[PDB]
């Protein structure tokens, strides 16, 4: 037995061969079915993630996220949020890896990049929620925060809504000015616009910022369109929020993971008895979403490990088809199972 | 930037090149200093490990154990306890891996086997505690459970005490028969002995069994020598214990990790108010342990992630000196930090 390692090269070859659109659609479809299975009680939400706060060079966090499929495998994603990474080191803010362990023996069976996978399934989750809660003729997307997640927010949403334009804002002028080039492949025209204009004109918004704890909101409490749907995607430290309390109190709020969202999502700001049914329930029974497209809605997204397990399965299916990756004997399996020093 | 991976073959070469005694001594020395640093408030106990119980084929657990050295690195050990592994699959009961992440950026910098490392630092921790709490002229070691951990329990304790004899028991006759061959490199004469004889004769005992929840004790509450020191090393599921309650209530008890031990150690049997100073405090101030060498003592061992980080450092230092391991690009670092699709 050896660990199946998908290097950065193998992950790149999967998305190159399959195509960004098709790969994103596969992950959207997988997440949709998987969320519906949770909503039907056929599967369970992942346990709460844990994390270690880091103060330097700026406040960030490093988190671990398990999800068990009993009798089959356990998925663990380890992921850092380090928002000085881009400017200071030319590294992504979100850096992670995803591992799979055999549930029967405990053995490490597969290991892969989590950077691309994280951006894909986070876009896909917003797409699942926005298909339920945004107007199906939504034309104008607003983006607050135009870093890494903004790219897959725009991409995923462009596959499920007829988006024609994106109004975008970032507090870093370089990061907002570069977004059009990163977005170009989608065919959605990009225009820089201040947050008040985005609030007034957008049919759907995604907020995905590295705003510090206590420095929200990133979208002002002002007039929005009656049917606005917001994907609140930023999430890292306890205390970090993006939306104004007044807007949230007027909204139909569905969390991907209620207990996690109450700790780390916009639901930090809300009384627990004001949550709408969670996303998995909407996927299994759309009665709870019926009519909510035409009034203010918020998808409170924190991400949870089941989404990583599902996206990992999409990657492993493609990689297995193509015989991609390498085998590394990482774990020591002594010839005598009772002898740690039998270094066979 | 690529991840440094030490495979099974590199770990085996470290042992072959450094030597078992020298490698174990390095890990004992690192653990003693690190624990003293915790006892002096220069470093801090790792957070509580987390875990997922599994019921098939027999009850076991899969656990994650993070530890952070601020500004340097984060260590995470992922480890399964699957006690049917030896008989059913020829695999060790304890199967795990240790990963190292840069604390500044979050990047995965190193990954190695945790099977051998786990056995080494678990023996080392018992040796640290027993040097403090066992009579320095202890001649007879008792072992209940003669699986993988027993091998390094005997090895490490033979390096810090003048052991002449090991009295050993396992409920599996083949496992107790084979222990002497697995122990031969230590030079300590092994005898098979039933638990009541071990309790009556031993100067120091380690219990390290796969006993099931609620099926203890593995050592009877009968005559023990006045000065007996016990390393309670078995630890997996909540509810699993190895010592008789009456013995525990008479003993001076020190945990490696009080909060973990209250959940998963012998201290499950004890009121929270009943524990002594933890092992770290005894390392920093051994005056609190010297006076307990001649009375009944228990080191309640659960294992915690700091031990894995320290032992991993020993292996990385030795592997670097010998240019061992491979470099694998696992994480995706896009050429544009804000573009997840910018596959370099
Ligand atoms: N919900 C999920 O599942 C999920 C998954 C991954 C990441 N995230 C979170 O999404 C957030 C963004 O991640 P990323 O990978 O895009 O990081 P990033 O660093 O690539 O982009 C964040 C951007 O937000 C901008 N920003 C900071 N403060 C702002 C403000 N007040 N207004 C507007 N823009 C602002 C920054 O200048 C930067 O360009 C983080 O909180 C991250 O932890 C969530
Ligand atoms: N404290 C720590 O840091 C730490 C580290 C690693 C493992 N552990 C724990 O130590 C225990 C042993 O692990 P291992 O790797 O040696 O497993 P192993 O399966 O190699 O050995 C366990 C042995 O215990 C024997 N056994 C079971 N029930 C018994 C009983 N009632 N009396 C006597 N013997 C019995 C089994 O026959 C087996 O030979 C496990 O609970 C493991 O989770 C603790
Ligand atoms: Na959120
Ligand atoms: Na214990």
């Amino acid at each position: 037995m050896e660990t199946w390692v998908l290097g950065r090269r193998d992950v790149a070859e999967v998305v190159a061969a399959v195509g960004r659109d098709e790969l994103m659609r596969r992950i959207i479809d997988r997440l949709t079915g998987g969320l519906a299975e949770i909503g039907r009680g056929e599967r369970h939400l992942s346990p709460l993630r844990g994390g270690l706060e880091r103060s330097e060079p700026v406040p960030g966090i490093w988190e671990w996220m398990p999800h068990r499929e009993p009798g089959d495998h356990i998925t663990l994603k380890t992921v850092g949020y380090s928002p000085a990474n881009p400017a200071r080191f030319g590294l992504p803010t979100i850096l992670g890896t995803v591992a799979r362990y055999d549930d029967t023996t405990g053995a490490l069976t597969a290991l892969m990049d989590g950077v691309l996978l994280t951006a894909l399934r986070t876009g896909a989750a917003s797409a699942v929620a926005s298909r339920l809660l945004a107007r199906p003729d939504s034309h104008t997307l607003g983006l607050i925060g135009t870093g890494a997640q903004a790219v897959t927010q725009l991409h995923a949403l462009s596959l499920v809504l007829p988006l024609q334009r994106a109004l975008v804002w970032d507090t870093d002028p370089a990061h907002r000015e570069s977004f059009a080039r990163r977005a170009a492949f989608t065919g959605v025209s990009v225009e820089i616009a201040e947050p008040a204009r985005i609030a007034a004109e957008a049919d759907v918004i995604s907020t995905a910022t590295s705003v510090a704890v206590g420095q929200g909101p990133v979208l002002p409490d002002t007039g929005v369109r009656e049917h606005l749907h917001i994907n609140a995607v930023g999430a890292d430290l306890v205390g970090k929020t993006e939306l104004p309390l007044g807007l949230l109190e007027r909204a139909f709020v569905t969390a991907d993971h209620p207990e996690q969202a109450l700790r780390e999502g916009e639901c930090q700001q809300l009384s627990a008895d004001r949550l709408g049914p969670q996303l998995a329930h909407l996927c299994a029974d759309p009665a709870a979403a019926a009519g909510r497209q035409d009034t203010l809605s918020v998808f409170d997204s924190t991400g949870f490990a089941f989404e990583d397990a599902l996206a990992m399965e999409v990657f492993l299916e493609a990689a297995a088809e193509r015989d991609l990756g390498i085998r590394v004997g990482i774990e020591h399996h002594p010839g005598d199972a009772l002898d740690p020093y039998a270094l066979q």
